[PDB]
């Protein structure tokens, strides 16, 4: 885990702020 369970790796969109709050197995706001 880095930021979320869908972007557990300081994802870009999740650079410095888990701005991804939607993905119960997959997201479409980032990757
Ligand atoms: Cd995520
Ligand atoms: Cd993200
Ligand atoms: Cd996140
Ligand atoms: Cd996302």
């Amino acid at each position: 885990k880095s930021c979320c369970s869908c972007c557990p790796v300081g994802c870009a969109k999740c650079s410095q702020g888990c701005i991804c709050k939607e993905a119960s197995d997959k997201c479409s706001c980032c990757a």
